[PDB]
């Protein structure tokens, strides 16, 4: 039997869940029949991107409708759709393609939850919870309910969560401190750096396996920069309410996880409107997408030396920008280590 805990046992058994990883696939129109979960490959993902920044080029530059076509159909023949009694649409769209290219983002990572799932598991001697947590190389303990850690990450969850969002609670089910293997490591040379935050990031459950062995990572050579608001970053949130947004629940499927990382910012470089950045200016560090409301900068708190924006949603002096709540990206997968996991229980109102 597994020598885990129990709440470390229910939460491998729900990462590595392959109904979750089949009901993700079902979302993005995949044909399972066609595209099982065992044909996935990173070679046939990689040729994906290629294929959606070729046909991204093609609609913005206005090349010919018989090119746009052609790489639909390649498209497709490389991932089947299930579009059932409908057309298939064009890939001639931007939102559509846009829509594509985070389909294969998770594509990645539940590729590597499957391979990791079918590994090296033939050891008797070892509860299969436990094997495949060892899969993780993240060593994963239980924070205590009631210590001080626990009590400001609950504040940094209620005072955050935003007036629009408002269409469900948030109830912190468990609270795990994750510390993956070699992370602390290559995130080092950043401790030199300033404004280093506690930020949140969400994420599918079936994209956690993918998420806690390689860590966060920025999207491959392939993708499309035009993909990403703001480019091929790692982006993060100050409110528990937009990063949640990204855990995809609903009413039939409640618990979500979130992630809160520490994130070496820097000098950040402010943007009020999406930008597909490429190159960061000299002496800047991140990028801050600013947002009309965001944590009272009065509330900010310390945790070991990282600032924790726990602060509520209070209305920020800045009008003229796109954005409702405030964005961070990174640019090199050195500059977050990785904190907690959060098992999140989504109360919706009915
Ligand atoms: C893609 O834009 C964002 C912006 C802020 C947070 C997150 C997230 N997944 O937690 C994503």
């Amino acid at each position: 039997k597994s020598k885990l805990a129990k709440p470390i046992q229910d939460l491998i058994k729900m990462i590595f869940d392959v109904e979750s990883m089949k009901k993700a696939m079902v979302e993005f129109e995949i044909d399972l029949q066609k595209m099982p979960l065992g044909k996935l490959s990173k070679r046939q993902i990689q040729s994906a991107y290629s294929i959606l920044n070729e046909v991204q080029q093609a609609v913005s530059d206005g090349g010919s409708e018989s090119q746009i076509l052609d790489l639909s159909n390649r498209f497709y023949t490389l991932i089947p759709h299930d579009f059932g009694m409908k057309k298939p649409p064009l890939l001639s769209n931007l939102e559509y393609i846009q829509a594509k290219v985070q389909m294969l983002d998770n594509l990645l990572d539940i590729e590597v939850a499957y391979s990791l799932l079918r590994g090296g598991n033939e050891d008797g001697d070892k509860d299969p919870i436990d094997i495949n947590y060892e899969k993780l190389r993240t060593d994963i303990k239980v924070v205590d309910k009631d210590s001080e850690e626990a009590k400001i990450i609950k504040q940094y969850v209620k005072n955050t969560h935003a007036a629009t969002h408002n269409a469900y609670d948030l109830k912190v089910v468990e609270i795990f401190r994750i510390e993956r293997e070699g992370e602390s490591q290559r995130y080092k040379p950043f401790k030199q750096l300033h404004n280093r935050q506690l930020l949140w990031h969400g994420s599918r459950t079936t994209n956690f396996a993918g998420i806690l062995s390689q860590g966060l990572r920025i999207a491959p050579p392939e993708a499309p920069v035009t993909g990403y608001m703001f480019g091929k970053g790692i982006y993060f949130a100050d409110m528990v309410s937009k990063s949640a947004n990204y855990c995809h629940t609903s009413q039939a499927d409640p618990i979500g996880l979130i992630l809160l990382g520490e994130v070496a910012l820097g000098n950040m470089y402010e943007l009020k409107n999406a930008s597909h950045i490429t190159k960061l200016p000299k002496g800047k560090h991140s990028v801050k997408g600013l947002g009309k409301t965001a944590p009272d900068p009065t509330a900010t708190t310390t945790l070991d030396g990282v600032e924790v924006p726990l602060g509520n949603g209070i209305s920020t002096g800045i009008n003229d920008t796109c954005l409702l709540y405030n964005e961070y990206i990174v640019y090199d997968v050195a500059q977050v280590n990785l904190k907690y996991l959060l098992k999140l229980k989504f109360n919706y109102k009915t």
